[PDB]
C-alpha cells in the first residue's frame, strides 16, 4: 500500500515499451507515494486506472510528454512538495499533447485535491487542457505556501466547456459537478488555516492538513505533520521518555518510529532505525549502518570505519559511472555505499581528461562485493566477457538509490550469453530491467520473484534474445538445478542444487 515514485523528470524511459507495465506493477494498490511522482512519456491509450488508488504523494507530482487523455489521479488529496519540480513547482503539467481526435491531456479531475505543502504550480503548452485557469490556487496553497506561483498557460487550441452550472464560482478540474473544488482555506470564519464550511464551528484541528472531519486531532483527513493510527500530532511519541531528576530511560510502548508522515512501530523493509527514531535511508554523519541479527538496519554512533562508496554519494554524487579512474576506490570492497554503473563511457574511456577506457580485468575489483546498497546499471560491457560473473558473488542489492528513481538493477544492450549472477538473492527495493540484450538467455529460468521483496517491484523485460532461440540451441539448465532453474549453463550456475555441493557444482 506505501511505494515510492520515480526521478525521470521529462527524460524518456529506457525501456518506453514496457513503461506502462512498470507503472502498473509499482502503484497498482498504492496509497502512497514517497519521493516524487511522475508520469511521463505515456502513450495516448495508456490505461493508467492503477493510479486510481493514490491519495498522497510526498514529493512532486509531474504530468509531462503525455498524449493521455485523462489521467486518474482524482483521489489524490496532498502533494507534500518535499521537492519540487525545478525546485519550484509543487505540481506541474508539461507538453501532455500533441502539436480523428488529438492526443493529449484533457482534464486534470483532481477534484479530492485539496492541498499543496509547499511549493507552486506550473502549466505548460498543454493545448488540449481545460479549467487550470479556473482554480482558485490560493486555496489550495497552505497558509505557508507563499510560493504561490500559477505559472498557467491558457493557450489552448480546445475549446472549454463552462463548469457545471453546479459549481459555485465555477472553479472546476473538469467540466463535471463533481469536478468544482470546494473552498476550503481562504474562506473559513474564525480565521483558522482550514475548514468544512463558513462557520467557525466547522475549524479543522490545528495540526490537520489537506481537510478534516471535524476539530479534533482525531478528525482529519491527512496530517500535518504524523499520522499516529488516524491521530494527528506534530511528531511521532518519543521511542523512550525520560525521568528528569535521575533521567531514567522508559522505553515507550506507544512510542513510534517517523516514516513518511506517518508513525510505525517500526522501520519498514530497508530502512534504518535512527537514534532519533526515524526510519532512513542513509545515516547521518557520524553515524553508521548497523545490520541487526533479526536483518533490520540502524543508525548507530562510529571510530569512523573507511566506507565504500559507490555513484551517488559523497565525491561520486556528481559521477554517472564508474570509470577506469575509479576501480581503485572499491578495492578490498565487500559493501559498496551507493550504486554502480557500467555504461558505454566507462568503456569508452574520456578524452577530455584522456581517461583509458575501462578493462575487463579492472572489474575484478568487485569480484569481492557481496552488496550494493544502491543500484547497478549496466549498458555497456566488455564482449569479451560472456556474463556478469565479475560480480557472481553479489548477493544482495538494496536499491537505496534507484536508475533514475526507480530501477535496482537494469541491464541493457548486452552480448551478453547468460547473467552468472549465482550469488544474488535478494532485490531489497526497486525494480529490475533487462532490455536489448541481444544475446542473453536464461531469463525465465531464474525464480525472480524470490529475490523480490515487496509487492511494488517486479522483473521487467524486453526485446532480448528470444527463449525460443535459448531454447533451439540447447541453453537449459543443468538437470541438477533445483526446478531446473539457474543463472547460466553448466552445475554451477544453479540457483539452488538437488544434490551435495562439490564448490559451486550440484554433484550426483
Amino acid at each position: 500500500q506505501v511505494c515510492t515514485g520515480t526521478d525521470m523528470k521529462l527524460r524518456l524511459p529506457a525501456s518506453p515499451e514496457t513503461h506502462l507495465d512498470m507503472l502498473r506493477h509499482l502503484y497498482q494498490g498504492c496509497q502512497v507515494v514517497q519521493g516524487n511522482l511522475e508520469l511521463t512519456y505515456l502513450p495516448t491509450n495508456a490505461s493508467l486506472s492503477f493510479l486510481q488508488d493514490i491519495q498522497e504523494v510526498q514529493g512532486y507530482v509531474l504530468i509531462a510528454h503525455n498524449q493521455v487523455r485523462q489521467v486518474p489521479l482524482q483521489r489524490l488529496r496532498i502533494v507534500r512538495g518535499t521537492q519540487l519540480f525545478e525546485d519550484n513547482y509543487a505540481l506541474a503539467v508539461l507538453d501532455n499533447g500533441d502539436p480523428a481526435s488529438p492526443g493529449g491531456l484533457r482534464e486534470l479531475q483532481l477534484r479530492s485535491l485539496t492541498e499543496i505543502l509547499k511549493g507552486g504550480v506550473l502549466i505548460q503548452r498543454n493545448p488540449q487542457l481545460c479549467y487550470q485557469d479556473t482554480i482558485l490556487w490560493k486555496d489550495i496553497f497552505h497558509k505557508n505556501n507563499q510560493l504561490a506561483l500559477t505559472l498557467i498557460d491558457t493557450n489552448r487550441s480546445r475549446a472549454c466547456h463552462p463548469c457545471s452550472p453546479m459549481c459555485k464560482g465555477s472553479r472546476c478540474w473538469g467540466e463535471s459537478s463533481e469536478d468544482c473544488q470546494s473552498l476550503t482555506r481562504t474562506v473559513c470564519a474564525g480565521g483558522c488555516a482550514r475548514c468544512k464550511g463558513p462557520l467557525p464551528t466547522d475549524c479543522c484541528h490545528e495540526q490537520c492538513a489537506a481537510g478534516c472531519t471535524g476539530p479534533k486531532h482525531s478528525d482529519c483527513l491527512a496530517c500535518l505533520h504524523f499520522n499516529h493510527s488516524g491521530i494527528c500530532e506534530l511528531h511521532c511519541p518519543a521511542l523512550v521518555t525520560y525521568n528528569t531528576d535521575t533521567f531514567e530511560s522508559m522505553p515507550n510502548p506507544e512510542g513510534r518510529y517517523t516514516f513518511g508522515a506517518s508513525c510505525v512501530t517500526a522501520c519498514p523493509y530497508n530502512y534504518l532505525s535512527t537514534d532519533v527514531g526515524s526510519c532512513t535511508l542513509v545515516c547521518p554523519l557520524h553515524n553508521q549502518e548497523v545490520t541487526a541479527e533479526d536483518g533490520t538496519q540502524r543508525c548507530e554512533k562510529c571510530p569512523c570505519a573507511r566506507v565504500c562508496y559507490g555513484l551517488g554519494m559523497e565525491h561520486l554524487r556528481e559521477v554517472r559511472a564508474v570509470t577506469s579512474a575509479n576501480i581503485q576506490e572499491f578495492a578490498g570492497c565487500k559493501k559498496i555505499f551507493g550504486s554502480l554503473a557500467f555504461l558505454p563511457e566507462s568503456f569508452d574511456g574520456d578524452p577530455a581528461s584522456n581517461t583509458a577506457p575501462l578493462q575487463p580485468e579492472q572489474l575484478q575489483v568487485f569480484e569481492t562485493l557481496e552488496e550494493i546498497t544502491g543500484y547497478l546499471y549496466i549498458s555497456a560491457w566488455p564482449d569479451s566477457l560472456p556474463d556478469l560473473s565479475v560480480f557472481q558473488n553479489l548477493q544482495v542489492i538494496r536499491g537505496r538509490i534507484l536508475h533514475n528513481g526507480a530501477y535496482s538493477l537494469t541491464l541493457q544492450g548486452l552480448g551478453i550469453s547468460w547473467l552468472g549472477l549465482r550469488s544474488l538473492r535478494e532485490l531489497g527495493s526497486g525494480l529490475a530491467l533487462i532490455h536489448h540484450n541481444t544475446h542473453l538467455c536464461f531469463v525465465h529460468t531464474v525464480p525472480w520473484d524470490q529475490l523480490f521483496r515487496n509487492p511494488h517491484q517486479a522483473l521487467l523485460h524486453t526485446a532480448n534474445r528470444p527463449e525460443d532461440e535459448c531454447v533451439g540451441e540447447g541453453l537449459a539448465c543443468h538437470q541438477l538445478c533445483a526446478r531446473g532453474h539457474c543463472w547460466g549453463p553448466g552445475p554451477t550456475q544453479c540457483v539452488n542444487c538437488s544434490q551435495f555441493l562439490r564448490g559451486q557444482e550440484c554433484v550426483e
